[PDB]
């Protein structure tokens, strides 16, 4: 609700997410952040505040618009060290960019290092005025919105390098135990008869969940801010940053009803209500629900969501079939990650900033290995081939500044170069299916652009590569301003403790 124009104020607080107490990175005073809206078309002012006081979680900043385009606003996309240098505790910095031909669920969240698994992380929608949906549902508004979060007993700089599971799954910010099975539970209030449009927002650092409600079934009208033609579902499996709008009907008797969502790993199943949230039809009863788990029977296949409005795949329909086809190779060599034998190593001067000021190539470009130059206006086809050489499967690739036709998705042996679903996070699948995730994309878009694994901790373990999208427009096509220019300078000045 926080409007287009808002302050977004970075502190360190207590937090009692699942009853457990720790310190962590807030904003507004509460974790996960509270939810940005707009309409499609609105000009976004987002001051956010960086009050931070805490080395440990890091001081410095910078938010990530998950699912925003950025076009011409390219300064602002957040990722550190690739688009800005990070926000310095005690002074503030002003994201300033327009919408004009995007509307859906989106996120937000810290771009520096793993600081949003300490919870600089929130949900962030773009309503439509005139939603082609909007027929499908009676309401759409902040309590429609959920979010669900990996929390972590310990910090993210202070435990295992590769956590692999959290202590409590945290749906709409609340979530139990397993050392606190008796916290408080969120509930989600439905009036039976009214149909609802859910915005599903994973704000996940790691895991990936398996989404169902006891007794009723989801319409899934929009994937990754992409408007979906209605597809029936009663599972979805949702990977970290992904999104999806469902429709629901309160169709069934007045009760309460178990929201699931059951990570890959960490504390599975729901014994206490961990992993669990309530639906309340109004009327019933202040109490948890008895209702009992059922099989999966339409679990969500992603080769089965279409876009709702026809919508050309980049290229033509052969393999290959585009002016640049890139390969992916993944690697792991105990503690470091590796995409075609290169590992990110965050340069000093962000890449956006190095083009600026006049680099050519990929090989003016430091991060050497990591940075791919594309032409404008062309089709691309990159490729994740899935292997056990990377530790961690299934991984979601996150495309910045785009969103792209998944001709092949994870668990298929087919390309579609017809009617594929377009997204911006995807899983590349396991090397047990020999999967070859397969996406293609349109260079419409000039600046610097961040391609890596949505893992934060893999991102942060070098997991990453950028696309540097005609770099003979970057400069003039995103133009900055002083307060992103005196970025750098301050935080290149601070002490290393001060960071
Ligand atoms: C009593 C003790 O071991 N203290 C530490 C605390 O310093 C740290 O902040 C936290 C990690 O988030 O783990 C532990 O609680
Ligand atoms: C930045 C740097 O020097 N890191 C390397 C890293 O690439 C490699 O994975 C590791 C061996 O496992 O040795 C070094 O630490
Ligand atoms: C939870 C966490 O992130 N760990 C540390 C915490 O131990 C310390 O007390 C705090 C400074 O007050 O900084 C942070
Ligand atoms: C973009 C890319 O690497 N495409 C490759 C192509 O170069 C190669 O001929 C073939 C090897 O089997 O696999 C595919
Ligand atoms: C599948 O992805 C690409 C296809 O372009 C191949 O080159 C690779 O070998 C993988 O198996
Ligand atoms: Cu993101
Ligand atoms: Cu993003
Ligand atoms: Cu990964
Ligand atoms: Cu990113």
């Amino acid at each position: 609700a926080i409007g287009p124009s808002a302050n977004l104020v970075v502190t360190n607080a207590a937090v009692a997410a699942d009853g457990h107490s720790r310190d962590a990175v807030v904003v507004n005073g509460g974790t996960p952040g509270p939810l940005i809206t707009g309409n499609k078309g609105d000009q976004f002012q987002l001051n956010v505040i960086n009050n931070l006081t805490n080395f440990t979680m890091l001081k410095s900043t910078s938010v990530h618009w998950h699912g925003f385009f950025q076009k011409g606003t390219n300064w602002a996309d957040g990722p550190a060290f690739v688009n800005q240098c990070p926000i310095a505790a005690g002074s503030s910095f002003l994201y300033d960019f327009s919408t004009p031909i995007q509307a859906g669920t989106f996120w937000y969240h810290s771009h520096l290092s793993t600081q949003y698994c300490d919870g600089d992380r929130g949900p962030f929608v773009v309503y439509d005025p005139n939603d082609p949906s909007a027929n499908l549902y009676d309401v759409d508004n902040l309590n429609t919105v959920i979010t669900l979060t990996d929390w972590y007993h310990t910090a993210a700089q202070n435990g295992p390098a590769k956590p692999g599971g959290a202590d409590a799954t945290l749906i709409n910010g609340q979530g139990r135990g397993p050392s606190s099975p008796s916290a408080d539970l969120a509930v989600i209030s439905v009036t039976a008869g009214k149909r609802y449009r859910f915005r599903l927002v994973s704000n996940s650092c790691d895991p990936n969940y398996t989404f169902s409600i006891d007794g009723h079934q989801m319409t899934i009208i929009q994937v990754d801010s992409i408007n979906v033609q209605p597809l029936v579902v009663l599972k979805i499996q949702i990977y970290a940053a992904q999104r999806y709008s469902f429709i629901l009907n309160a169709n069934q008797a007045v009760n309460n009803y178990w929201i699931r969502a059951n990570p890959n790993q960490g504390n599975v199943g729901f014994t206490n209500g961990i992993n669990s949230a309530i639906l309340r039809y109004s009327g019933a009863a202040a109490t948890q629900p008895t209702t009992s788990q059922t099989s999966s029977v339409q679990p969500l296949d992603q080769t089965n969501l279409h876009p709702l409005t026809a919508t050309a795949v980049p290229g033509s329909p052969v393999a290959g079939g585009v002016n640049l086809a890139i390969n992916q190779a993944f690697n792991f060599n105990g503690t470091n990650h590796f995409v075609d034998g290169a590992s990110f190593v965050p340069p000093t001067v962000p890449v956006l900033s190095q083009i600026v000021s006049g680099a050519q190539s990929a090989a003016d470009l430091l991060a050497s290995g990591l940075v791919y130059s594309l032409p404008s206006d062309a089709n691309i086809e990159i490729s994740f081939p899935a292997t056990s050489a990377a530790a961690g499967g299934p991984h979601p690739f996150h495309l910045h500044g785009h969103a792209f036709a998944v001709v092949r998705s994870a668990g298929s042996t087919t390309y579609n170069y017809n009617d594929p679903i377009f997204r911006d996070t995807v899983s590349t699948g396991t090397p047990a299916a020999n999967d070859n995730v397969t996406i293609r994309f349109k260079t419409n878009n000039p600046g610097p652009w961040f391609l890596h694994c949505h893992i934060d901790f893999h991102l942060e373990a070098g997991f990453a590569v950028v696309f540097a999208q005609d770099i003979p427009d970057v400069a003039s096509a995103n133009p900055t301003p002083n307060a992103w220019s005196d970025l750098c300078p301050v935080y290149d000045a601070a002490s290393s403790s001060s960071q």
